[PDB]
């Protein structure tokens, strides 16, 4: 069965032949993330965008693992030219790229992508993306941070989802309502599994009220460390 | 009767359960706004974008009044970090927040975000965005400065339009036939107010054209100062 | 018959009212763009986004020419206050302008838009774009580097396409697959040129296989120099 966890805020984990894939790395400064800096392993690195929830610990894991980072070409300069990171891989919207573990291909969301340096200027890392995955047979749609938008539909009919995550914290994203309304109408995953909420009081959510307005498909509620199962 | 009114481009001020609201307040350099940012009263201020002739005087409104500033997660770090502001609520595309107002809840818009620096570098403040409000049972979309999408339809079904403030100047937004063609064919508000024109020569347009142009409820020709008859 | 010709990468040239148009100038930096920085002659320069690949020769080209710079608000600010350029004109997503050679449109895209200057900080540049050219009775959509998007129908069913410039690179844009649908399902011009491929290795792309996939309208597999055959 292929290996796919879910860690706190937007980080998912992955194996594809035998390769470990990291999402958001939001690890050390995540209390609720069941993750170590000091014990995960992994080959690669997907960045939805680059706000301080989802860059997280990027740079530390990707200089002690070796990992390759794959992100927009503004995140992979960035990494690579500000950071020193050595092995980085620039994609954008629409771009789809065939590693050794499965394909990534980024999709557009609606949010914003930046880092907010000491000055207090945010820096621009492109359009923030969601992520379509194909990875031992399995199409796996992270919605990244965004809005409600149609072409959800577009992304799920063009590539039938196995599993989708999605955003129910509100504030920043897609509430219960808007999640389960793309889930419904949209996504039609055979799994959905929501993310990105009681991270901060601000995006405090029950994921049961989210499992209750889908109708379509399994919802699997996963705590940090649970695994989906297929 | 719901306090609303527009003063010129795209400031709109409102009332809820007492609360003195203003978007985008370019006040004190827009000579054909009727305000006065000396005697302004306001409890909150909503950013749709970054853009000058947005952005304004938020600033100088924000510390003389204590007023909270609502806006995009790099908004609310730009005010805060760099311009210290006091009170800010960094928000994002799809995310809801309830004040004692009423209820903001930021969509997406097709456009740019940023305020330019002495030096020509521009700071980005997140993707640009739309409004919808929930304020003494009127639902109110600001769609911000946008190109015309698909999507104001989705926005519209999911939040049926008492007003909708619509940009008609065109060069840097819809002009007459985009704008008129998204109130009949996406929107359909019971109320149509056409923003954003004659402020500068570039966007200098006959509103009298846009309301010739729209077939669906009512459209109210607003000049500086003049408010909305429900 | 009215000129118009592709130069490699996403560089287009066209003549209307014997006024000189040239999109994205990546000339001095592309060794298979048959164009000289020094022999090329412009009245006009059109910035899809500020990606280098697009920026290209633009400040060289405009100071040597005199030629006007039109792109988004943030383009236009960069190019005038940064880099001293004369002529700009500033527009946004969905803004028309007149000029002298026929008009510009600004449409919607879904990739990034920025110029990274030392150590991998990113100048934001605005949301990136589309073009809508109707010159000499002839309508010409420029995608500019975008991801596939519904709206691609919505902008050809108001503005029917005589020429569509589509991207078929993948990793940085839409490919093969995306490129044929965007042209079948949604654009459906009379005829299609596939361009920002070969350029690089990772954009490296048969265009045979867009051709084969394409079922409407014609499609011309133009090389750097050639002209459109109306
Ligand atoms: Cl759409
Ligand atoms: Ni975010
Ligand atoms: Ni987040
Ligand atoms: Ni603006
Ligand atoms: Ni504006
Ligand atoms: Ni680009
Ligand atoms: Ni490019």
């Amino acid at each position: 069965m292929m290996k796919l966890s879910f860690h706190g805020q937007s980080t998912i984990y992955l194996e594809g032949n035998n390769k470990k894939v990291i999402v958001d790395p939001f690890i050390s400064n995540n209390p609720k993330c069941d993750l170590n800096i000091e014990t995960v392993q992994v080959d690669y690195i997907v960045l939805t965008h680059g706000h301080f929830d989802h860059f997280g610990d990027v740079v530390e894991l990707a200089k002690k693992t070796g990992a390759t980072v794959i992100g927009s070409a503004e995140m992979a300069d960035y990494l690579s030219s500000y950071h020193g990171v050595e092995n980085v891989h620039g994609m954008n919207i629409g771009g789809k790229a065939n590693f050794d573990f499965g394909s990534v291909k980024f999709v557009q969301a609606f949010h914003s992508s930046s880092f907010t340096h000491e000055n207090g200027i945010p820096v621009y890392l492109g359009m923030p993306m969601g992520i379509v995955f194909e990875v031992e047979g399995k199409t796996i749609y992270h919605t990244g941070d965004t809005g409600l938008f149609s072409d959800m539909s577009l992304i799920a009919k063009r590539h039938p989802v196995d599993v989708c995550f999605v955003p129910i914290g509100d504030n920043f994203t897609m509430g219960i309502d808007d999640a389960s309304y793309a889930i419904n109408e949209f996504i039609k995953p055979k799994i959905s599994v929501p993310i990105h909420y009681d991270t901060f009081p601000l995006i405090e959510q029950d994921p049961q009220q989210f499992k209750d307005a889908v109708n379509v498909g399994d919802v699997q509620i996963l705590k940090p460390g649970e695994s989906v199962q297929f």
